[PDB]
């Protein structure tokens, strides 16, 4: 198989990479497989992971191993999440990390400034298509020097010690890189409302400036965000969290603002979605339908309010549902059913043995930490999709 | 000698840096001794420089091995060039690179856009007050992306295949970084006027947005430009072809427009040092006399910086430099000799000549005509006068 | 592509590796293919000879680059060739190279004294059967201090600058690497008889001491070679010029003694083969009547003794015949004309035809370099065999 | 101090190589000034340490972070020692390490059998008069493969999972090495005795085939050794447990064997250091009373090193190694104070105290048991009697 010919050909620079390649790329290389992957591009994604992520991955945390660096993006503290997203036909792999710089959670580094855009660095001259100007103009406007990200540290627990999260679409034979970044640390730091700084930050991007549609959008967005986020400087969700953009060309590259509260009910959903009554065709409630038929049959909930330079008009958000806590063979049986409702039916009819297979070491019945997040999302054009993401550490171990 | 204990310490990773070493190490060991450095600021410089610069400057372009990537920074297209800078009280050395990266001037990377940042993010997890915003925030206006960059490398010649340098002030036991942002680049890809193009990047830098007393001297920066640059999408000068930052907290940094020109005489000097009549205090007129002084006492183009501070409304004379390429180096320092005494600075007069030979022992230095390269001329109504001379290190040594 | 396919997955750290790659990988791809490896193995040796052969491969001599060191291995200076081994049935591919250290042929590293086993010491971690001893025993015996190797630059041509030469043999699903010491850096700086160093290194091995047939082996070879090669400490060929031995368990490894000399002809022929009429039984004379067929129908020539331990009888030699300078479409009209000779009617059929294809940059009745040696054998046990050697740089320039 | 210069100048790669200096760079460069290296040699050393021997230290094992790889030459399991070795005129200063490989202690490396060489290479293109065929030799003769080092993990407890080690003596202004192979993983693999597999190796060394004298001592030492050590495949003392070399010209390089044993009284110390009557001369007679006298003013097993060099046919004393492990530091600083007075050594008694508390000054040194860990003995003829006290510079510093 790809992942054992891979570990043959290569072996590992260190015991930290050896010990990710082992709880991690067979996982990997069978959700290429189930995504029917060719052998080809299992092998190019393979020795990709080996060669540029494992080194990004840093130490791999462990009995008597405790790193000076600790994740919030999976339970065991383990900077990884794969992740598949699913429409009726297809389904495509993500990864989803944080890069760990070799002075990370120290005096020197103390919020992991620097290992994102150092593979990001990497992958510009691997990728020709991989553009870093959105990721430098965000990390302009909400990185902070060393001592406050000393003065960050000291406000903030463990897990969330970061500015920059990193993820690589597997699509079609391509990586195509985006980049989240945290407002909360300026926000704590500078003591600046979250909401002004997320879209001064935004307001001063190039193509902004050059955009009308995109400036037109953004003001519909303040206008529905203001009064549901706070004023104050406070980290009072709701709040305005994240800064997603993809690494390409500015003008085609979506811009994302994600939105964090631990509320949610049926009435909270359906405000945000519709961004308080502003959508009401067709798309949009066929969406909130699918929406709240999920969360009855089922970390903060996420709304992400992804733009478009060219659009004027904003869409439903993607809403992400934590998962974790709940039992992850309940999960699987509840999936099958939503996919059963959506007609998705060989989706339904594959989807616990193939989860199954992906975690052989563990037994779905027993966990409750595999499936983290669960996203979904409904486009005009592209359709309904659902978005999983799997603690693959915690799959494996 | 610190310069060959350190040698004798380290060693080399390979045989570019150790031919760095050999043609450049002991020139800045000299300039060091000769500014008044501790032995301690010594080792602590040369040690710096073995393994932090060192591999930034890739290999070292000689008879036989000609690299991929040129660099216009010195006459032999080596990437470095060593700066002092001249008080009445103090002198201070200063280093000039490009960070080579490894694929510079291949199609991986055509304008060697990643390598200087990579310096940088090792200079941050070295010294506390290293600040990358200002870096990224211009890097995100004026950097190019690799279809662009191969464009841009069809419209420019070898030498000026670039853009982002940096310069690293060797300054009360620190290194303080700064670094520049070529202009050109973008304007030919993007068929934009270079005036529109830099100060778009500047209206879009965060401390724009906060510090109305940078928004003014900018405006008045941009009324003294905007009828002497071109307006339309052509490089021909007085151009804007540099926006410097340092790279510290952006609201001490100093922002820089750097104006690149050939023609120049005393009118033209009255003109750019006055801003054309808007400066007419005592501190600048005196200013304006050293520097036509320096002038007559005296091919790259003039340039002329305009430095301007977040929280300072009004702008000050600009620091004036001076290309010396293809002029005799003895007579260049007879005539900073004449200056200095000029100036006042007997002691600078009397030391600057012996102390020129015994930088650059293993050439002869009244034969050669591009190791002065530069000679930057700058006036402050707080610290006084000062000069700073840059040398093309490697041609001083070969 | 597997060769592309790794390119976009690895891309390259530096120009020189990229120019590596562009130069050789899609060679030795089509070398893999012709001779019927599998893609997974195709992958397997391609990823272990990007991600360690290629840095261990140095400069790419090219128009304007001259590199430090400059290898005897091919016609322009690249320090690699990549070989076949030919039988009946099957065909084996093999990598030769020198891995070149950082200062190799400046004054801190004048021979090139440990890029080979630095390359072999990433091997031994990352395959379980490699072994080092026999490598660590005749460097002892054969290798150079500075001051030393600086004296033997000074006596030496440029292209003979080295003390050892690395093989790779991609065998089975493996990587089997062998080595070369040379003899005469030590004899010309020693001025010691290229005999007496090549016996006493020999004389000191481990495995000498305690192997009696190995010793009874070695008592008849230097019977045979004493008066054929000097007494004295000149560099006179025929000459004991390389000691070979295999990087596995001692009381495998098969030691080689290997002659060179400038002449050849029938009687020299038959005096090596037979090791002066040791050796006169069939299948020996089955071997001889191969080889002098294809000098007939056809740098140094090459006789190399194979020994292993647990043998106390020699076999015949390996005869190199070295190729620059004779048309390659010649040479390969000469093998097909060969292959035929020995009933390998299969091989002789597809000959040219893959030649070509394995080097479509170049027009092979034009070329006189791309062959470099071609080796010949005959086992008692194993059957003939044919070595073919390719200047795979000038193959693709 | 150079020390903290070049912590500024040279920051770190990673965290694990600035707890190492944090935990010994001071403590070293301490031991250099009192040593009276130059402040230029100081510089040349502790660059030398940061550049070449940091990233050979692997991972600093602490409080939360056990590393894979354990190593036997400190107390808690740092694989480091720093010592001195006095003499009436001078100290120098000596590293003891070893370097760790990546994958150490684990599947793909079970005894680390690959960091120390790796290391010697670098030390061979750094440094002149580095020679590694004497290294090679042995690793040949006495290291193992894969498979051999996972079985002798299973026969081994983890401190000792090694098959080598060095010392860099920081000696003239140079950086001299030696290395030190241990017997026991190839016994107990192979089930040898250690007193033949020993033998077996030196007797196969291209010096020993050409050195009549080297092979005279040779025997003489035999001789002496064969009725004291095991004959059988027995790990019992006393025993033959680790060949060093100098990693020099295998003409001068001084060959040691070294005996480990627990049982140590004045009878067996006169035996060893005469050999068993072998030595009667004064000299000799004289080392043995100033060896008596340590001992009576005095767990880790005992050592005891045969030191040889070609062209000498005739065997000297030993260098005897004194374990001080468990044994009060104040104590041991009292009892060095009393017999450098003894060897009428005024001046380092009257120093000894105090230079030890400055050399560890975030610990103790007269609450610790573990920090002074071994102490060495030794008698020339030409050179005079010597002393070499082994610090877990580690232990000194947490
Ligand atoms: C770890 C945190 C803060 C939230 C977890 C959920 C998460 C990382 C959503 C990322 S948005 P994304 O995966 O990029 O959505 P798509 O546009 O790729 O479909
Ligand atoms: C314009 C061209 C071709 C190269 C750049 C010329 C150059 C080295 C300008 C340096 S300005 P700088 O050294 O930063 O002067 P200061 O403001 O530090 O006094
Ligand atoms: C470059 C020089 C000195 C000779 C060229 C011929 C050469 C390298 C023969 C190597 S012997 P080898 O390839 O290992 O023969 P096999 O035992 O592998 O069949
Ligand atoms: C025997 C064990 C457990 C560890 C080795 C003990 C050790 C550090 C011996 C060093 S002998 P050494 O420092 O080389 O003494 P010198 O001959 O240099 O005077």
């Amino acid at each position: 198989r790809p992942w054992q010919i891979l570990s043959q050909a290569l072996g590992f620079p260190n015991y930290d990479q050896e010990l990710w390649w082992q709880n991690t790329a067979e996982t990997l290389n069978r959700v290429l497989e189930q995504c029917d992957y060719s052998v080809h591009l299992q092998y190019k994604y393979l020795a990709f992971y080996h060669k540029y992520i494992l080194p990004s991955l840093g130490p791999f945390r462990r009995p008597g191993v405790e790193p000076e660096y600790i994740s919030g993006l999976s339970h065991g503290g383990h900077p990884l999440e794969i992740s598949v997203k699913i429409d009726k036909s297809k389904t495509i792999c993500r990864l989803g990390l944080q890069a760990i710089g070799p002075l990370a959670g120290t005096a020197r580094d103390p919020l992991n400034s620097f290992g994102d855009r150092e593979l990001l660095k990497n992958l510009a001259t691997l990728l020709p298509h991989v553009d870093l100007r959105l990721f430098d103009h965000f990390n302009a406007q909400v990185g902070l020097d060393r001592a406050q990200c000393a003065v960050a540290t000291t406000k903030l627990i463990k897990e969330s010690h970061n500015i920059v999260c990193t993820s690589l679409d597997l699509k079609d034979g391509e990586v195509i890189p985006k980049v989240y970044f945290s407002t909360i640390p300026k926000g704590l730091v500078t003591e600046t409302p979250l909401f002004d700084l997320t879209f001064a930050a935004i307001e001063q991007m190039e193509v902004y400036h050059k955009d009308a549609p995109l400036r037109t959008a953004l003001s519909s967005l303040k206008d529905f965000l203001r009064p549901r986020v706070p004023t104050d400087a406070s980290i009072t969700p709701p709040l305005t969290g994240l800064i997603g953009v993809d690494c390409i060309d500015p003008m085609l590259s979506r811009l994302k603002v994600y939105l964090a509260t631990f509320r949610m009910d049926l009435s909270l959903i359906r405000d945000y979605w519709t961004l308080g009554g502003l959508l009401t065709d067709a798309g949009t409630m066929k969406g909130l339908e699918m929406v709240e038929t999920l969360a009855k049959t089922l970390l903060p909930f996420g709304i992400n309010y992804a733009m478009k330079p060219g659009t004027a008009e904003l869409a439903p958000p993607q809403i992400y549902f934590p998962l974790l806590g709940i039992n992850d063979g309940f999960i699987a049986d509840a999936l099958v059913e939503f996919f059963q409702y959506m007609g998705w039916e060989d989706q339904a009819n594959r989807y616990k043995d193939e989860l199954k297979a992906k975690f052989p070491n563990v037994d779905i019945s027993q966990t409750k930490n595999v499936h983290r997040w669960l996203g979904v999302a409904y486009s005009e054009t592209k359709g309904p999709s659902m978005n999983i993401y799997y603690d693959v550490v915690a799959g494996n171990v």
